[PDB]
């Protein structure tokens, strides 16, 4: 939700396990091309530039897949960054 | 905490029991993929180095962790370090 | 079958007997390129993406052979995902 | 069950007979390629961890199946784990 | 000949003497590099993985002079094989 | 036959004198280099699992010869696991 | 109890009569193929190092029984240790 | 020579032992960079063709060493490429 | 300080423990996204470019900072550079 | 203390008793896998360098403790290194 | 010196005995991170071609020592290789 | 010299004293450390490949010797691989 616009510099910068969010994200959110265009960049930071870079054209409930599966992920960077 | 932030070099370059860690850590601050991923790497200062590349999503609390588990394994490594 | 492409997320983290299955598949649906390019990664979900990025040029069929192969290795984890 | 999953750990740190339970599992639940695996780490924890590696595609039962193994083998590790 | 081509899985997976293989391809078929690294795989289905990821260079008459040598060890493997 | 196959477990762990059955089956099952190497072993169980780590290579008739083998040593041991 | 941890070393070298312990700690605490690993190694250090390597999934009470099984088997040295 | 560019993709897809041809074209037609980029590549069809990618700036010379020491290497494979 | 700039080629060129310059300049002269980005850079001389990108916008005390970390690590170079 | 880090080579190259050094330093400076990782090795030339690796965590009051089980144990070899 | 480049080819596919050569080195040529990376690899060849990957960070006086462990560790390969 | 090594396979397989030779062969051709990791082989022919695993790393003189030892130890052996 706008959780992932508020905080976005922070989730570019510090999210670290982002294979799993991909893997979830496929499909519903993500095509192939998307997938494969995201696990290409160098680095961590750039993959998370990459993925955010589709994200103007979702709407809420992308947004909202996205949250959970960070919370799946990492609940403590987001108990931090809600914090 | 801090702790592991202001001796980043000096852990990566000394601490040699990285298993131990590794099963201290799983579950609850690190996932079976990130578990893998940092055990396939050929010598201790690259386990290390894995290891801390998941850093920048952890808070306090996961810091603080690994810092007990590094007081129950090295102690005298951590009494150095401080010293 | 579409049962690969349902439980894409779970039979990556999850498959833990890659190399019988890449044995299973060898010459009659992968190359031997591809072979050793899924052969090269380093850990289990990370040679299951590989094996998965594949995917996009299979048929029916070649989707059966895979999930017969996994019924034949881990009949347990097919009787999970199905349950 | 769970139960191995929660002394995860400790089980790894304290068993000592894994041959029987390698024996135990074998062909059921492990491969012949898994026995082998296994069967060729160094150290007592290096095997638990080999064969630990192997726990995510397993289902309840196999799970059930390795704690009875445990009770048969080591009881009073056992008694002390749950205690 | 074709046999290994053919029966490739069954051979990785079935076959318990390696050394004597080794030593019978050693010089004419294999080079002292390639010996070693056989001989460095922890079990008897990744050596044998490890000796088959040679075959692309190999024309028919190495792939005769193996067959040969598994006649000579394992008859009774071969002879399940062909029937 | 499929007998040493469903009582893996308790030939590995009941049978006394492997040395008979080493010389038995020596030549016609077991090359020299595997009569050595079983026969290093230090105790056995580990004698047994050595000799089992040999089956995957053999046909029906060389499990029919071990068994035959059993038969003449241990008929004791082959009516008990019988029944 | 704790005094076989708190005099390992001294046990390790100091113990003579190890047969009588082995017979003492059968069954209830060693199994048999414990028992016959530790009855094959050389020298009485190295029986009393493969004893104790089977420590770590040990309670309290296993401990005991091998502490009283020491004090009947040999009271001067318990004595000394103490002392 | 014209050996190379005329049979390149059965070179490519068939050389198996590429860390000799490195060696041997080390200093003379490979720089130390180029050695250790073509060394960096995860498969030996990826290191071939990293190491074909430099052949647009040697001369006859250059490819009649590359076969040279492709002849010294694999026999086998020149003769059934000539063939 | 300036000698960085004099030997920009040869340092390119010849220094081969990039890892432990990086975790020298870590957080004091490198963020965590140039440390990532120039630890996925293949080859050494690669590594070494990539870090030199980063030099326009460091002053006299950050190129002081890796004169001193190239002295710890290195000294034979750059005594032989100096030279 | 510095003296293991003086005559490093010469002690690994020399050290006969290890069995000794290791039960001296078990529990206090060597963790219980540690201790059955470095009596996994082959040779005594392997053992003292398996023991070595773990040296950068230890600070110079466990140092000093080897040496003072060194020369309890082998008083000539360390009176032959000093001279 | 100069030896070691005039004959690495056969230097890395002839030394044997890498070990010795990696402890004489230790601490005056090569760092803990690089011993531990060369002791890492599985063959012969391999640990010589990684030793050899820091050869052009080194002056004379580094390839000297080489040398001359060489000549202490494999007298009549060096003369070998002289003639 | 050339004997051992177009007769590889066979005295690999066949040759059964090899104590003798290794003491014929201490110190002027094998090294210590060498000595002690052929000795730790558990059965005669993997001791034989150890033995031949140094083998490149020697001259006509040392073959020539290791033939001599041979001529000394099983005359019969070299008699009949000269027929």
């Amino acid at each position: 939700l706008h959780f992932i616009d508020q905080h976005r510099a922070a989730l570019i910068a510090r999210v670290t396990n982002v294979e799993w969010l991909l893997d979830a994200l496929y499909g519903k959110v993500l095509t192939d091309e998307q997938y494969q265009a995201v696990r290409a960049e160098p680095t961590n930071p750039s993959k998370m530039r990459k993925l955010f870079s589709f994200t103007p054209a979702w709407n809420w409930t992308c947004k909202d897949l996205l949250l959970q599966a960070l919370r799946e992920s990492q609940s403590y960077l987001v108990e931090d960054l809600e914090r």
